[PDB]
Protein backbone atom coordinates (compact mmCIF):
# COMPACT_ATOMS: atom_id res chain seq x y z
CA UNK A 1 0.00 0.00 0.00
CA UNK A 2 -4.91 -4.05 5.45
CA UNK A 3 -6.05 -7.32 6.65
CA UNK A 4 -5.72 -9.98 8.50
CA UNK A 5 -7.40 -13.74 9.10
CA UNK A 6 -8.59 -14.57 12.17
CA UNK A 7 -10.97 -17.78 12.38
CA UNK A 8 -11.92 -19.60 15.58
CA UNK A 9 -14.34 -21.73 16.34
CA UNK A 10 -17.94 -21.21 17.14
CA UNK A 11 -21.11 -22.22 19.19
CA UNK A 12 -23.32 -25.02 19.14
CA UNK A 13 -27.15 -25.32 20.34
CA UNK A 14 -28.39 -28.19 21.90
CA UNK A 15 -31.50 -28.44 19.92
CA UNK A 16 -29.14 -29.02 17.39
CA UNK A 17 -27.08 -31.64 18.99
CA UNK A 18 -30.48 -33.29 19.64
CA UNK A 19 -31.85 -33.10 15.93
CA UNK A 20 -27.80 -34.16 14.70
CA UNK A 21 -28.18 -37.35 17.25
CA UNK A 22 -31.15 -38.12 16.00
CA UNK A 23 -30.10 -37.72 12.18
CA UNK A 24 -26.99 -40.29 12.53
CA UNK A 25 -28.90 -43.21 13.48
CA UNK A 26 -29.25 -44.31 9.46
CA UNK A 27 -27.44 -47.58 8.45
CA UNK A 28 -26.52 -46.78 5.31
CA UNK A 29 -24.55 -44.17 7.43
CA UNK A 30 -22.40 -46.69 8.49
CA UNK A 31 -21.53 -48.96 5.54
CA UNK A 32 -20.66 -45.54 3.75
CA UNK A 33 -18.20 -44.46 6.03
CA UNK A 34 -17.02 -48.15 5.94
CA UNK A 35 -16.68 -48.69 2.04
CA UNK A 36 -15.70 -45.01 1.66
CA UNK A 37 -17.66 -44.56 -1.79
CA UNK A 38 -19.64 -41.37 -2.41
CA UNK A 39 -22.53 -43.00 -4.13
CA UNK A 40 -23.89 -43.00 -0.37
CA UNK A 41 -22.35 -40.41 1.34
CA UNK A 42 -24.07 -38.18 -1.29
CA UNK A 43 -27.26 -37.72 0.84
CA UNK A 44 -25.68 -36.70 4.46
CA UNK A 45 -24.06 -34.07 2.55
Amino acid sequence: KKKYEHVLKCRLSNRQKALYEDVILQPGTQEALKSGHFVNVLSIL
